[PDB]
């Protein structure tokens, strides 16, 4: 049974825009947005669609990357770290219900290092 997903918005967090979180969205999420690897991840688990009743019983800080969209989309973060923190807690995610060699972890890591070699470098402010 699902949860309500992550919110996208909420009005007593302030918002900011900076030139990171510019990039985050352009560059970093809208290139792996692309890869073969990523429709496991964009769009929260659904554990009812998926048969997986237990996801949420295990993963207690869900995260997607149709989530962290639409908080791009919405300036819903105050930094760059705050949004490279989300990606990180859906790839644990993700390495935390399932295990070594799944075909499923099999395509995060491949996601993960994506996301690592575009994060690398950053612009300034
Ligand atoms: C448990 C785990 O780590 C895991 C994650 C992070 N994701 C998924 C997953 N995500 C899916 C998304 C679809 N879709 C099919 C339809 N298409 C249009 C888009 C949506 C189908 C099956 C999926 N399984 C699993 C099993």
């Amino acid at each position: 049974m699902n949860p309500p997903p992550p919110e996208t918005s909420n009005p007593n967090k302030p918002k900011r825009q900076t030139n990171q979180l510019q990039y985050l969205l352009r560059v970093v999420l809208k290139t792996l947005w692309k890869h073969q690897f990523a429709w496991p991840f964009q769009q929260p688990v659904d554990a009812v669609k998926l048969n997986l009743p237990d996801y949420y019983k295990i993963i207690k800080t869900p995260m997607d990357m149709g989530t962290i969209k639409k908080r791009l989309e919405n300036n819903y973060y105050w930094n760059a770290q705050e949004c490279i923190q989300d990606f990180n807690t859906m790839f644990t995610n993700c390495y935390i219900y399932n295990k070594p060699g799944d075909d499923i972890v099999l395509m995060a890591e491949a996601l993960e290092k994506l996301f690592l070699q575009k994060i690398n470098e950053l612009p300034t402010e």
